[PDB]
Order: C-alpha cells, then sequence, then structure tokens
C-alpha cells in the first residue's frame, strides 16, 4: 500500500506485503521510533528516525519512503 | 486519530471517534473522493476534494484537516 | 499553497500572493507563528493550532497547507 | 529538505544548498524532473519515481523529501 523500500538490484521502489505494510504503518501511526516485521522467518527492522530498513540477517540497509497523497484530492 | 474537523464555536480543531476516524481514513487511503459516516443522530459527508464536512441533516459545513507526522521521525 | 476557511461563504479561500509568501516563508523557517495584514486588519497565524487570529477581535478561522503528491504523477 | 541515499555508508545524505535549491525549485513549479550538476557529475532527479539518475553511468540513488509536522509542535 503506502510504504516502500528501495531495491538497489532492480533500481526500483517496492511495495511491502499487505500484512507488512499494515505492521509498519500501525507503528508509524502510534509514534514508535522503529518497528520489527518478518517475511517468513526473515527478520527486518524499519528505523523511522533514519527512514531505513535493516535486514537483520544480512545487515543490509535499504531506504524506505512513505508515499503521500495530494491534499486536497483531485476531482474525478 | 489523525483527521480533525474545526469547531467555529470553540475555535478549535476537534477529533473524530476512533471508528469514524477509521471510516474516513480508510476511504482516504482507498482513493475515494468522499465518504459518509454517522455520528449520533446525524449523517455527514467528508468531501476530500474540498476538505469540508457537510452535515446532511442541516447542511452546515465544517472544514477538515489531515494531520501529518514528521518525516523522518525525531529520536 | 495556504488557505483559510471563510464560514460566511462556506469555502476555503486562497491567501493573497504576498500573504501566501509571508506565511510560507515563516512555515519553512520553523517559526511557530507569523504576522500578516489583510484588508487593513492585523492577523497572526498560529502554526501550532493551524488557525489565523484576528488580533483585535480574537476571531479564529482555520488554515490549511496544500500538499503535493509524493511521488509525483506522470 | 531533499536527501539522497548513499548505499556505501547506508545513510541518507544532504545536497549542497545550491543543488537543494535547484531541486526544490523544480519540485515547487510542478516539473516532473530536474537536472543538476555537482562538479564533473551530472544528474537528473525523477520526481515520478523519487530517484536520482547519474546521467553518465545510469546509477540510481533514491531521493526523499523531508516533511514538516502539521500542526507544528510548540517549542
Ligand atoms: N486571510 C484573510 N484574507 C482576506 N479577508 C479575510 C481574511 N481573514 C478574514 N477576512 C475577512 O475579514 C473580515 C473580518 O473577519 P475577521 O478578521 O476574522 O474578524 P471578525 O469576524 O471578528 O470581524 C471583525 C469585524 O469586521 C466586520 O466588520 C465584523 O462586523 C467585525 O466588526 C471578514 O469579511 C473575513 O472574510
Ligand atoms: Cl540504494
Ligand atoms: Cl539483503
Ligand atoms: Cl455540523
Ligand atoms: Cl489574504
Ligand atoms: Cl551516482
Amino acid at each position: 500500500n503506502n510504504w516502500r523500500w528501495f531495491d538497489d538490484r532492480s533500481g526500483r521502489w517496492c511495495s511491502y506485503s499487505a500484512s507488512n505494510n499494515s505492521t509498519i504503518d500501525s507503528a508509524w501511526k502510534s509514534g514508535e521510533t522503529s518497528v520489527r516485521f518478518t517475511a517468513g522467518r526473515r527478520r527486518y527492522t524499519v528505523q523511522f528516525t533514519t527512514m531505513v530498513q535493516v535486514n537483520e540477517e544480512t545487515g543490509n540497509r535499504r531506504p524506505v519512503m512513505l508515499t503521500l497523497l495530494r491534499v486536497p484530492r483531485l476531482n474525478k
């Protein structure tokens, strides 16, 4: 949905699974400074103070972004 | 609770109930141009293209806003 | 990019070009408030409550900041 | 207010004041992209993907726009 992480291999921003997006976005809305999530057993932490995702198995750091919708909304 | 409506009587922005905030925020995230909700004995439409809430019983209009959290977050 | 709500017309209204520039400059500088005048009336915008206040009467009208989509559409 | 991500250090990095101003001026004017130079390096920032492209090598560096809280907090 609205969070993305950048894949350096493909050179593209990528969406999370619905479940992981909801876990991240819920922690964002609750004021937490970081959040843990998994893809299967693979562990990750998103650090909101640096906007980086840390792969907790390889240590690789990928940037994250929060997409923003226009305000006000455009007419259809 | 990230949506707010302005109360001209008190001069303050006000929160929605958790459930009404969720209805509004779910329609916002889904790309809808407006959303209806019920609070007490009144039905309201939030018009996202104008950022105004309309009381459908009386026609009264109140402005709305979406709060935004800082990016990046502070330590 | 800044607007104030006019309850008489029931609509958000744009600020004048100069008032918009004055308000947006203070916003970007991290200030908590900014002064301006319109129609020979003195106002303060309070960014911590997102309202404009008539300094003589105390009347509060809400303000909003338009936001651009991120990413941008093609 | 604009930042680019450095995959070597794993950190977001600031632009020079002049390059930040070039990027932000194009952002505010509705452009879909903007070119800038830093020394011998030549880049395009693509706002539709939030990526900076090195015009010589094609290397992609993600970019971000910092966002100030609304409403603002008291000091
Ligand atoms: N940003 C603005 N830009 C242009 N016009 C504005 C703005 N803000 C308000 N106005 C207009 O400014 C006018 C006043 O709104 P207000 O400054 O809030 O103060 P009050 O409501 O206590 O009215 C104060 C006195 O003015 C009258 O004679 C009344 O009888 C009062 O005696 C409205 O027309 C607004 O649309
Ligand atoms: Cl990268
Ligand atoms: Cl990895
Ligand atoms: Cl009402
Ligand atoms: Cl004005
Ligand atoms: Cl590069």
